[PDB]
């Protein structure tokens, strides 16, 4: 039987990869025509999938870059019970096989990381695995803190074995429409086992800062219920990197690639000139 994804499409007509657990992920890839200055690869978030980052692909496939990314474990088209992961690191270990055969068709080109929440944790921990592997990373309200109510409440809520409010995620009215109607994303309440996980995560992220060197955009917005804006402060002081810039966007909310016209115009403009003046 060929193997299909969670909407049974048969793999064997998709682009995808095996990861190290013989999973199929989903992958998508935006090249330029001329050959490529840089790779790019784009880390989605908590619950949504890689075809949220379609236009900010195409604008950085305009910049000559090669833009790849994949639907993470347990998301969207790729493979996997929804929103589990047998452990944090399995989102790190499947950025570095992706990054890896890349990079051995296009050897000798600098490698970024773009991630948004959660893939802003995968990100953070990519690069710390890798020192001085990649050119830079961007972050969109990057997952970096984790409420010490909300933590304990997990722990004790794993010794023993409800959906976000959509109108958090962006001020444009239009894209929460969107994002409520996108069959590729889960909007399920967060299983236990996954916050167990996130919880990892965000305790990695803590540890490896003092060992994060690589050059970063960081974008947050003043007004993000779901990613304490306290928390891109603390990552600007806490990481190593010799070369960081935060952008605040005031009044923002969460998915600022999805904001507000005059939001999204300036995130888009920002991540091209950061990204441009790193490939020059």
């Amino acid at each position: 039987s060929p193997r299909r994804t969670p909407q049974s499409i048969p793999y064997q007509d998709l682009p995808h990869l095996v990861n190290a657990d013989g999973q199929y992920l989903f992958c998508r890839y935006w090249a330029p025509t001329g050959t490529p200055k840089a790779l790019i690869f784009v880390s989605h978030g908590a619950g949504e999938h890689s075809g949220r980052y379609e236009e900010l692909a195409r604008m950085l496939m305009g910049l000559d870059l090669l833009v790849f990314a994949h639907d993470h474990v347990g998301h969207g088209q790729s493979e996997g019970e929804r929103m589990v992961v047998s452990d944090f690191h399995v989102f790190v270990r499947d950025v570095l096989q992706h990054v890896d055969s890349m990079q051995k068709d296009y050897p000798g080109l600098p490698v970024f990381l773009l991630g948004h929440s959660m893939g802003g944790a995968i990100a953070i921990l990519t690069a710390a695995e890798r020192p001085g592997h990649f050119a830079g990373m961007v972050l969109i309200s990057p997952l970096v803190l984790a409420n010490p109510e909300s933590a304990t409440t997990f722990k004790v809520l794993a010794a023993k074995v409800g959906p976000i409010d959509s109108s958090v995620l962006s001020r444009n009215k239009t894209e929460v429409d969107i994002y409520n109607s996108d069959p590729l994303i889960c909007r399920a309440g967060l299983k236990v086992c996954f916050g167990i996980q996130l919880l990892n995560a965000v305790s990695r992220v803590e540890r490896a800062l003092p060992k994060l060197t690589v050059p970063f955009l960081l974008l947050q917005g003043s007004a993000d219920r779901l990613c304490d804006s306290k928390g891109a402060y603390l990552l600007m002081e806490l990481a190593k990197s010799q070369d960081k810039t935060l952008k605040i966007y005031e009044g923002a909310y969460h998915v600022l690639h999805k904001e507000l016209p005059e939001v999204t115009n300036s995130v888009f403009h920002e991540i091209n000139m950061w990204v441009s003046q790193r490939t020059a």
